[PDB]
């Protein structure tokens, strides 16, 4: 059985993986997407995940299969990517600029459906025009403010909205929709304040939708979403469709939010421990912040991680040692409450592997040409994913 | 031609005239010192950049991963130091690269590392070459200067197991935390000491120790002697950041690495113009928050890379930023000043950082166009 014992022979496991590696628990994963797809079926809306998070055809394949219904990307490059590999309905979620026109253009023309946002007249000038150069009714939607984080219209601005409505509608494009994200949902640790961002999320964005329709305009697609509003959300009403995508592996920020615990968080660095200062209760490892990232995202929050909690091999955590500080290539794991370990070389022996599990999953995958996803029999496969733009 | 104008944001461009005149800055200081320059490619990991290093008189590079030493040996430079303790499963690599023609060099800081090295060189047939790192200042990795006996335990391990005992090496990376010249210059004098303390005690016990390594890019631009010192390793002068701006050893105008980013909307009340410049573009590193002065998620400059002070990317979502005021006031008509569409430069908190998270920089000639220079990612 030739293939079979060459590729029994190639094989790799968390054993053999060269450190530091990002695994993926697959097993983890997968509760984690039906989790989040049981809820939006529940709540009678879409689900358009994110795939910034992953930027893995595998990964958004899972959310797929399990009912997701297209996909949110946040560059062009995501959207070339996974269009090759065969998904058409795709938001592009970043205020378009007039310079990637062509590019959107180009996408539409080889049979991509995908959309564009706008919170200004001068962009949805710019795509009206390139539009009707070019023989294109873009679909674009209009991105709502709905808690000051980022882009967007005031959903209470029905001037402006009427204005960027029209100079879509009238100039020949298809308005397709309003889309908000409330990602102010980050700086909140209770389900109660959750439960009434995610309320503000939905009311806000619906009500710059029915602005639009007063106006007679059309705006079929109510988008609203962060992992954690779509997780607390208690009614959906108006809305058409949800955007999450940190939800797909969690991480420790989503864990100190409140809406996961450590032991669902489905990402982790593998590392190899490659020396100590016993006198300071350090132990060295080889995931420094080029493995990590530099999101330090639960600094500010109730528990600080440092630059990640460790986990053993078998990805169980070890309550209490967490890197508390790194450089480029060398994390330092060290007791977090301070003290100095005593015989930390005993505790974690030269050439002993850990898993970190990081602050921001979103920030430590893109350091990460590939995941290695890890099957239930130990086995791993390498995942690529995208980098750059 | 591609330029500025023409190139999709966001993107990393090294201006090509700034970059070379801190090659040159460096390497003749190194000349006055009478020392080689080992430049750190982890700041680039790009060949032309280090090309651009050893054109100057730059002698041998150093690694942080052996991903950089098959990426540079594979581009024809075979004098590489790979600067991060060894670990023993990487042996098989370290191997197959010297047996490959690479002069590949390793570091130690224990006697179970040195034994694990000196084992398997022994049951492999190789004399690997291995230096001993040294603890000068408590930042990182190494033996404590002061700490002969284990000093002596890895050199005799490795001499007297067949290894190439080659040298000892010291970074004294808590140069990041200083801002005074006269700081910076008593720990390039802490750096230099412990590092030939520690040779003298491996040569009085018998020991080979040719080469005295130490380095980080402010105590190199600071060290006033380095008698009993072969080398300097520094990597991040090559193109400077706002982090080496506040050290004090360079200043804003020198960074030679900017992310150009375009202008995708406003929100005119806070006196926010949002850029494509988010921190999947700049990175997360913040290592301006804890100096004198913070300049958020990267210091703006004009299309033409004129700083613009005053103005810096005061917050960053992942494929956003945020430009605004450092005053924390709401600029007037933040849209008529940057409308849509306009283009800015934005200078990193630490290039070595935002330059891992793009696949290649857009290295920036004089007559305005670009040539697209790949770097390494990953491991
Ligand atoms: C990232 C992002 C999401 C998903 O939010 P998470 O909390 O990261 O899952 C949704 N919508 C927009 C516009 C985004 O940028
Ligand atoms: C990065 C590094 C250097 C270069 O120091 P910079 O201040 O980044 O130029 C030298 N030696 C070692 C061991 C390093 O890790
Ligand atoms: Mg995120
Ligand atoms: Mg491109
Ligand atoms: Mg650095």
């Amino acid at each position: 059985h030739h293939h079979h014992h060459h590729a029994m022979s190639m094989q790799d496991t968390l054993l053999t993986l060269d450190t530091p590696a990002a695994v993926i628990d697959l097993d983890r994963m997968q509760r984690n997407i039906a989790r989040m797809q049981q809820r939006m079926d529940a709540q009678g809306v879409r689900l358009r995940p994110h795939v910034k998070t992953s930027k893995s055809v595998p990964v958004a394949a899972a959310q797929r299969a399990a009912g997701a219904s297209g996909i949110t990307v946040s560059t062009l490059k995501e959207a070339e990517q996974f269009f090759a590999a065969g998904t058409t309905d795709i938001l592009y979620a970043v205020s378009m600029a007039p310079h990637r026109l062509p590019q959107a253009l180009q996408l539409r023309r080889r049979g991509c459906d995908l959309k564009l946002i706008v919170d200004s007249v001068a962009a949805a000038q710019a795509i009206a025009a390139f539009g009707r150069e070019q023989g294109e009714a873009f679909e674009v939607w209009i991105e709502i403010d709905t808690d000051g984080h980022r882009s967007g219209v005031g959903a209470d601005d029905t001037p402006l909205l009427l204005a960027i409505g029209r100079t879509l509608h009238d100039g020949g494009m298809r308005l397709g929709g309003v889309l908000t994200h409330a990602g102010s949902s980050y700086e909140l640790d209770t389900p109660e304040a959750l439960q009434a961002l995610a309320e503000r999320e939905r009311a806000g964005c619906v009500q710059a939708a029915e602005a639009l329709r007063a106006a007679g305009l059309p705006c079929p697609v109510v988008s609203v979403g962060s992992t954690p509003t779509a997780l607390a959300a208690s009614r959906l009403d108006g809305v058409t469709e949800v955007r999450a995508g940190v939800y797909v592996f969690f991480d420790l920020v989503m864990r100190n939010i409140g809406v996961c615990a450590a032991e669902d968080v489905a990402l982790s660095v593998l590392a190899t421990v490659i020396g100590h200062q016993a006198d300071k209760g350090w132990a060295i490892v080889d995931a420094g912040w080029m493995a990590m990232s530099r999101d330090r995202g639960t600094a500010r929050q109730k528990q600080d991680f440092g630059y990640g909690q460790v986990c053993d091999l078998q990805g169980r955590v070890m309550p209490g040692f967490v890197l508390t500080g790194a450089n480029q290539e060398h994390g330092i794991l060290a007791r977090a409450d301070g003290a100095a370990e005593a015989d930390i070389a005993t505790r974690f022996p030269l050439g002993t592997r850990l898993r970190i599990l990081p602050n921001a999953a979103c920030a430590t995958g893109a350091q990460f040409p590939a995941y290695q996803a890890l099957a239930a029999d130990g086995s791993v496969q390498t995942w690529e994913r995208l980098h750059g733009w």
